[PDB]
């Protein structure tokens, strides 16, 4: 009936209120709180999360759950995808049992100061041990989350970040990349070695007031609203807080300012997207959120990627660059697009270029496959590291764990099949580019960016995705915003088009 | 045994714990959130004041404080002194029912608006009807939080912001007050007159970012720990947060940067005391909070008034002023002295001076007093407002309810028996003061503020006042502080040195 469905409902807006104590709790510590708060702010946030669990968890939401099911037919078509939904948040803090919750949180809180000595030592020796535990863990979580379903442990944990993707679609995905990208990047390489154009790089110092000013000039060229959020500094950039209070950070150094304006351009596509979530009338419901990671950093990297690096944005960017910081002959169109575009593989994944990027993090998704699946050991993972990093991006880690298999904290913080969504991500932004430029045509779009005249642009991401949050599938998302479901092709051509061809 | 005890331990940990999420929201609202953020920030702190509730209200409470109060032999001073103080907590939510409750979240939050635009308005007609309402209000309020003590309503309230605090003392402490302080606001007003001193007032423009970086290097001779809190602008300058995060706020003008230095010392005041409440061990319960609010208030004006506006911290003050803003006929030790203690009778009691503040205290109190009592009723309040103005501070406020009645927040807020706390602290600090002279010396004191070292003063309220937060009784607290209970004595011969003297 409705009757339990709405009692779910005003359930799930507790929730949402007391999640938004969390949310800015998490915000502040990132940006405002001194040292000292610390443990406060810590204590604080465990105990709302201990309410929201208790909340969540109690036997009354799955009689609830249950009673709603049977009578599917009798609730709106949205609020039928709002049930679908707060099952699976249900599921989420349910399927897990609480001692296991509180030993993967111990092991957890353990891993993290013992890897982040080691990667700092280059010891992959002492990680070792706990590393060996967390895989035994993340195998024993899959299983959990796996529940009755018969999905391979990996799937139920990329399940988490990507609700609907499965192995095989993931293994077809990049099984795809893996049988063009790598020589792609090597033909790509040899043409620019062998073009040998100038690049001027911008020279420093580049006051921080006066990227802070850019910054939040390109925050309003894409529109977003300050009235419901902010721009602030933090040592991590990151995309937080509330839908009604969207909060960005981002980091200056005098040196460049690259970094730190295209990382504002991607938190405020995130943005975009938590501003102007959808369905409307569900504002503090399950459907009306973000439907995935690759959905989101799809988004992120729409502006980034897709408008941010493209030679069009150059001609818009370069007298902006000149206005604000002064002139100097690094500030041309041209120059700027060989900066932002130039392609120079390396050992970090965080400081990879657009090409180079997927290759990090196909490595990434095929290591975690293979350690789920039993087919290599946690031993192994340096070996493994240094293979596939020989053989993507030509450069080798064997004896430089730090640089290699120790440089990202994910693993550490018990995320694992987190990764390959940012892959995913980059294609929903190709595949997404793709359908804008032929619905509005390849000169509109073209002169949107130029003239950093974005609403048109901005309506269409509107239309085909943030409006609809999670009250469609991933697939139908997509079939209904693009006509078809995630096709790397588009992402291909995309980064043939742009690096192997020069085209923008 | 101890079992009931501990387990309230653990659930006023808890709403130490709520509570901390609750009052960052509140400052945040008021300091970095933007304004469509608004309506989602009122509905998530409603929910968490809403658990806070049931949890602190639920009747498995009143069991655990009934058996824990049966063996409370059992149990050391301090844990003795915490159920004490969390019997007192559970008894401010407890005793109004729900549908009180509920009825003054809703008339107060109206009440602010129609509060706001009259006020602006100079429109007490309009109000009326809202006041009648509030002041009915208060009247059960009071009743309800007196239950069968035999208290008067009015002391029910009072008791809320000032714990222990009785009518009858109250009376006995403004009838002391206005024992001396009309002949002595007359004399200071006749002695300025005849002597009819120059006062040269500091010429802006005041960069906002020179006042801050003065703001802050005054938090720093307080010994403010900026690892444990903050400096931040807000439209309404105040004390906040938490206690292991501190932060307090300042509005900046270009035109003078008085107001908001004193400000940012009394704020530093407060904060002191916050960043450094004891007992040790018991900082997420009731037995370390403030005492009450008069205590609070004490630390806030032993930091701006006691030390802030002596001629002593003038010397120290003026050569700064030159440093931070740039030299000008002003920035002179004796001619800021004359600029800060100034003494003008006005309507604002925001705006008043040392001296007058008072008069502006007791007034409200006396007319707070008797709408409990009955002896006026909501539309008299304009005249007698007026009738006491005249009498106290010899200024008709009759037609001008902008600069009279309407003034406050106060009311609106379903703030009555607020008022009288801020004498309350005038009369702490100067008290304390006294104490911290005659045990560390005059000399020592005066060498102290002169110089920005502070450190021998602070140590002394924090070994008097700070680091026992309500362990004691307000009583016990200030005997074992300063020798006796408050005692106004103190606050007139401090008035009589400074102003007449
Ligand atoms: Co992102
Ligand atoms: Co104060």
């Amino acid at each position: 009936s409705m009757k339990p469905y709405k009692e779910l409902e005003r359930v799930f807006t507790k929730l949402y209120r007391y999640g938004h104590m969390l949310l800015l709790a998490d915000w502040d510590s990132h940006t405002m709180m001194p040292c000292k708060g610390s443990d406060a702010r810590g204590a604080a946030m465990a105990e709302l999360q201990l309410h929201m669990h208790d909340t969540i968890t109690a036997p009354k939401i799955r009689a609830l759950i249950e009673e709603a099911e049977k009578s599917v037919g009798d609730l709106e078509k949205l609020q039928r995808a709002n049930l679908r939904e707060m099952r699976r948040a249900w599921e989420l803090e349910n399927l897990l049992p609480e001692e296991f919750v509180e030993r993967k949180t111990v092991l957890t809180t353990k891993a993290h100061q013992v890897w982040k000595t080691c990667r700092e030592k280059n010891d992959f020796a002492g990680f070792l041990p706990t590393l060996k535990e967390l895989i035994a863990l993340f195998r024993e979580e899959g299983k959990l989350r796996a529940g009755n379903s018969g999905k391979h442990p990996y799937e139920a944990l990329v399940d988490i970040y990507e609700p609907g993707m499965t192995l095989q679609r993931l293994d077809e995905i990049f099984g795809n990349v893996r049988s063009w990208l790598p020589e792609l990047l090597k033909e790509v390489q040899e043409k620019q070695k062998a073009l040998g154009e100038t690049v001027l790089e911008p020279k420093g110092p580049f006051p921080v007031s006066k990227q802070e000013a850019l910054c939040r000039f390109f925050m309003d060229v894409w529109k977003f609203d300050f009235d419901g959020g902010r721009l602030d500094v933090s040592a991590h950039p990151f995309c937080g807080n509330s839908k009604e209070d969207v909060r960005i950070t981002t980091k200056y150094t005098e040196t460049e300012f690259v970094t730190s304006l295209l990382g504002v351009i991607h938190e405020t596509g995130h943005a975009k997207y938590e501003q102007n979530c959808g369905p409307k009338g569900f504002e503090t419901q399950p459907v009306c959120m973000a439907r995935s990671l690759g959905v989101h950093e799809g988004q992120s990297l729409f502006a980034e990627m897709q408008i941010g690096r493209s030679g069009a944005f150059m001609e818009f960017l370069a007298p902006r660059l000149v206005e604000y910081f002064g002139d100097q002959p690094a500030f041309t169109s041209s120059n700027m697009k060989r900066v932002i575009q130039r392609v120079s593989p390396g050992l970090i994944r965080i400081d990879a270029d657009e090409l180079c990027y997927p290759l990090h993090v196909m490595l990434r998704y095929e290591i975690e496959r293979d350690l789920m699946d039993g087919n290599i050991e946690a031993e192994e993972v340096p070996r493994v590291w240094n293979e596939k990093m020989k053989s993507y991006l030509g450069l080798e880690t064997l004896g430089n764990d730090k640089e290699g298999c120790l440089q990202d904290v994910h693993w550490s913080g018990g995320m694992f099949g987190y990764f390959p969504t940012y892959s995913l991500g980059a294609m929903v932004a190709a595949q997404l580019m793709s359908c804008v430029r032929r619905e509005l045509g390849e000169e509109v779009v073209d002169d949107c960016i130029r003239k950093g005249d974005l609403g048109k642009i901005l309506a269409k991401q509107n239309e085909k995705i943030w409006q609809h949050g999670s009250s469609l599938t991933t697939d139908e998302l997509l079939r209904q915003a693009t006509g078809e479901t995630l096709n790397p092709e588009h992402y291909r051509r995309h980064l043939e088009r742009r690096y192997r061809d020069d085209r923008g």
